[PDB]
């Protein structure tokens, strides 16, 4: 009621009131409807754009005042705008209207009680569409364009070199935007955020200059690590007596194995150093991501520690010299699938493997055993009470022997328990062919479990997981060598607005045709790659 | 195979899949083929009898072929001539046989999309 | 359209075949149905406040109409 | 046949008109004693609605869910259980009664075999 509102403000009603009632409700989707406690944000959140403009003409109105949660107003509009494009999009329109009506830069620097900028709050809750506005934000004026986040430099018709602004975005300070976005759990539209331009090219930047060249060195070092572990079982001097030493010290010449056997044990220490940190950081990451990612850091840790634990066992002799090695050696060639990142071609075929084991193989497995246990008991109780091979069955597992004679028909068989049977032994080819067909439908129907917009969704969600699982390792290889970060690139803090030309570090992108507007927004006198 | 529009479609897609997906199939399939083979090749002599009856060829690679031919055609005696609770020798094949099959079933999806 | 229809009709049959057993487990124990929930017959219209047993659901944005249709003085989970 | 009109819409299963009877908001107050929905809070985006539940739940003889689920002869039956005073009510008892009774019928029958 804007008409009743005018008399109330004219009567002298307080407009900087608060509200600390029970209606916050941390279980947000019921009985709640958070404000930001002020009458101004309640005007803003509930689409009263006449009243928001009305409440800012009054000089008694404060803006910078905070909440019980510490929130100012532009925190609050972020915490309401949900993931639905163009729901007559007003939060993007009204977050605009509050800055341009009033404000210097001193609104986006204030922290909440969690110590977060509004740009950080939009990332940590992951409300993507409003973050598209903050990182773009072109302001086509010049009394107040010191609030912008994009800058156009050239004004040359179709081509134009744009400058994004990059203040808190890159991991150059504590708790930056990419550190929030990629390491986070709890959000589901995460790949729909890394499409956005001041993030999409910046991941691509370091994959040109830092990560990919560091990545294959981590591959080629780990690749020779598994061959050296392999070559104590091939062991080209084919047999000597019985090999009483798996990983020995070889006080003997031909140092290639002396450097070789020590090359394994060194890398077992480095994985023990590096993935012992995985407890110190990943306290909620693993149980929340119960089926997604970051589990290989445990599985690298299972592998490499058991290499050393064989060598401790070799001096205490619990007979498990070879036993602890080999049944843990097999992960060393199985863990190579971590390095299937790196090609967009190879990445798609990599993700869908772990997709099907979690989705459909266990769906396949519970029913397949249920028929495997099903028709087996009818045949195992057949094998001795009637149905001859009278005395010739004294070998192993009178139940389970018939199970294997029904198990191998899935894989490979053709045997004599048909030819050495009785009780009209054609019946023994009824109660297999009931099994063979009933595997096949349970095997054919798994194709349909890999259908259902698998044409559409699966080869799109594999793009969704792969770009993320590249993006985690790139930010890890920033934090892996804090030695000399001389090749972080920044365009060298060109002019923003003022006489303060050395202002803040920037970036460069370029544009194309469609709607040839005129130009007073630029910076320079139509230059090129001006080196001079 | 040029010459029929009918014959041409079936001709092109052969060289499509060898470049796209067979080499995608091949790098992972060898990675498990090399994977479960070493566990079984180190099984074949240190424990697990066929004690003296193994003096023929390639003590590592012989077990690889006994794990390789199950893709193609086999049914043999290294199950029946083994030890160390030889039902275990039908655990560490059926971990292989199913894990080929998902890597073989997922190639259908590589010919989808 | 096994891509389309079959993995949709399997949703059509499954929600029904769950729904049959739930109504069977109502009728299986007629012993003590103390945990049937009803919100306790709040006011409908009249001075007859104890009227008939009800239920609760919640709504969202899109077309902010004004309001004279309600019952109470904007309360919450009013336990008192 | 001894049927209310709400029962007749279910027993013949003509779904779209049943969406009207179970919703039925009447935005007045000389005659809103005929409604079947009630809005309680008036607080902008959030609002707590009250469906009315007279003959719907199986509390009397020949109720609505007893008609809908046990029936044959109709083909759009899943298109009716999308509708809100039925969709959440099945979900209600699966939280409080059925699912806890269900796995006991599984675990008793599992050890039976």
């Amino acid at each position: 009621q804007g008409d009743i509102t005018a008399v109330l403000i004219a009567a002298g009603a307080d407009v900087n009131a608060h509200a600390k009632g029970v209606f916050f409700n941390p279980k947000y989707q019921h009985e709640g409807f958070y404000f930001g406690e002020t009458p101004l944000a309640l005007a803003a959140c509930t689409n009263q754009p006449e009243i928001v403009q009305l409440l800012m003409e009054n000089e008694q109105t404060d803006i910078t005042s905070q909440d019980s949660r510490g929130n100012n107003i532009l925190h609050a509009l972020v915490t309401v705008a949900e993931d639905f494009k163009t729901q007559n999009d007003f939060v993007k329109r009204m977050y605009d209207m509050i800055l341009l009506r009033s404000g210097n830069w001193e609104l986006e620097t204030m922290r909440n009680n969690d110590g977060l900028t509004p740009l950080q709050l939009a990332a940590k809750m992951g409300k993507a569409e409003i973050l598209k506005y903050i990182l773009s934000r072109e302001i086509k004026e010049k009394p107040l364009r010191s609030l912008s986040r994009k800058f156009t430099d050239w004004a040359y018709g179709p081509v134009s070199s744009s400058l994004y602004d990059l203040t808190n975005v890159d991991t150059t300070t504590d708790n930056s935007v990419l550190e929030i976005i990629v390491y986070n759990t709890n959000i589901d539209n995460r790949h729909e955020m890394l499409t956005l331009e001041p993030l999409h090219t910046l991941l691509h930047t370091k994959w040109k200059k830092f990560a990919k060249y560091m990545f294959f060195l981590s591959f080629c070092f780990y690749f020779f690590y598994n061959i050296t572990l392999t070559l104590v079982s091939y062991y080209r001097p084919r047999e000597d007596e019985d090999l009483p030493h798996p990983l020995a010290l070889t006080h003997k010449m031909s140092w290639l194995q002396l450097l070789g056997r020590m090359f394994v044990l060194i890398w077992a220490t480095c994985i023990s150093v590096k993935e012992g940190i995985a407890i110190f950081l990943l306290r909620p990451s693993d149980l929340q991501s119960i089926l997604s990612d970051a589990w290989f850091h445990f599985v690298f840790f299972v592998q490499a520690v058991l290499v050393i634990l064989s060598v401790f066992l070799y001096l205490f002799a619990y007979k498990e010299y070879l036993a602890c090695l080999v049944l843990a050696m097999a992960l060393g060639w199985a863990n190579m699938l971590y390095y299937t990142r790196g090609f967009q071609s190879m990445g798609m075929y990599s993700v869908m493997i772990q997709k099907v084991i979690l989705h459909d193989v266990l769906k396949f497995l519970f029913v397949y055993i249920l028929f495997l246990l099903g028709f087996g008991v009818a045949l195992a109780s057949l094998i001795e009470k009637c149905s001859k091979d009278k005395k010739d069955c004294s070998s192993y597992g009178s139940f389970s022997d018939a199970v294997l004679e029904l198990f191998k028909l899935t894989i490979g068989l053709g045997d004599l328990n048909i030819q050495q049977n009785s009780t009209y032994p054609i019946l023994f080819l009824f109660l297999l062919i009931t099994y063979v067909i009933l595997t096949f439908v349970l095997l054919l129907n798994m194709l349909i479990a890999l259908m259902g917009e698998t044409v559409e969704n699966v080869s799109k969600e594999s793009e969704r997981i792969w770009r993320l699982q590249r993006a985690r390792t790139i930010l890890e290889f920033e934090k892996m060598l804090p030695e000399w970060l001389r090749s972080r690139f920044r365009m060298g803090e060109l002019c923003k607005v003022a006489d303060e030309d050395f202002r803040l570090c920037l970036r460069i992108n370029e544009v194309k045709w469609t709607e040839w507007k005129t130009h007073v927004s630029f910076l320079n006198e139509d230059p090129g790659p001006i080196r001079r």
